[PDB]
């Protein structure tokens, strides 16, 4: 029985190596993976792999890997696929950890834009949970911390997590994490899939899936919502993606609404999260 090296980059940046049976569907190696990681709460997180586009596809675990992968190695990351809303909701402290490393690589990677100040707390409550209470011996007036915090670091942004830092003393690794989550939760852009395309008048706008709905950035002066109870019907067809709205109060008639994606292969991927972001967050 033939097997197909798997591997998958993981949040805390390690690489998990394993091996599935070449014919297998993608659960079987996330299993794999969630085994690895001792995480029981296995429903907001996925595997994703690159196609041969570049682009970041989310593995269905329902489909067979070499029919998704194709052409391409069996390397995969994994990620958080679904942010809960209130991340206090989730059932173990190992889960709020898994969700606060994908958190860190959304904010230095610039996915998740942020303030100086939430930087800074973001960062105390990483060091708090991961070295414990500030010690002195460790910073001077010149420290640099190892952690990323940042998409651009600076003296001041360090020096500002070090003063948080010691407001912390006494705080638990899970106690920090829940914090962490507590102030990540509020930013404007968190669990937001951003997906680029252009309204039916060929103008980019930036189409955000996330738990709340469908959101349309024109720009930063009006910015469009759509609270997946609303949504019908979510179709594409060529390089173009549709909604189907329910019909207003005292309204006659549906209302349809189009998008331009780049490519055919774009408007899929929008349609495919779409349709799981709807069924995930109407059903708990
Ligand atoms: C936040 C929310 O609002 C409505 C539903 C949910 C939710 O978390 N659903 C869910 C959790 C776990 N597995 C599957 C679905």
């Amino acid at each position: 029985p033939k097997s197909m090296q798997c591997k998958v980059i993981l949040l805390d940046g390690s690489e998990y190596t394993c091996d599935v049976e070449k014919r297998s569907r993608g659960q079987v190696l996330f299993d794999k993976v969630c085994e690895h990681l001792n995480l029981l709460e296995k429903d907001y997180f996925g595997l994703t792999y690159r196609d041969a586009e570049n682009q970041k596809n989310w593995l269905d675990p329902a489909k067979e890997i070499k029919k998704q992968v194709r052409s391409g190695a069996w390397h995969f990351s994994f990620n958080v696929k679904f942010y809960p809303p209130d991340p206090a909701q989730l059932s173990e402290d190992i889960t709020r950890y898994y969700l606060c490393l994908q958190l860190r690589d959304d904010i230095v990677s610039g996915r998740l834009p942020c303030s100086f100040v939430t930087l800074a707390l973001l960062g105390s409550y990483t060091v708090q949970s991961e070295l414990g209470d500030y010690d002195p011996d460790e910073c001077g007036s010149d420290y640099i911390s190892e952690f990323r915090f940042a998409p651009n670091h600076t003296k001041e942004l360090e020096d500002k997590v070090i003063e948080l830092h010691k407001s912390h003393r006494g705080m638990t690794p899970a106690e920090a994490e829940m914090h962490f989550l507590e102030n990540a939760k509020k930013l404007s852009m968190y669990g937001v899939d951003l997906h680029h395309a252009k309204d039916s008048e060929g103008v980019e706008i930036m189409l955000g899936v996330c738990a709340s709905g469908l959101l349309i950035y024109r720009d930063r002066l009006r910015i469009n919502r759509f609270a997946w109870p609303k949504v019908l019907k979510i179709s594409y067809k060529r390089n173009n993606f549709y909604i189907k709205i329910r019909p207003g109060e005292f309204e006659q008639f549906e209302s349809t609404i189009g998008f331009k994606l780049p490519n055919h292969r774009a408007a899929k991927r929008l349609w495919k999260v779409c349709v799981e972001h709807h069924t995930f967050f109407r059903l708990l």
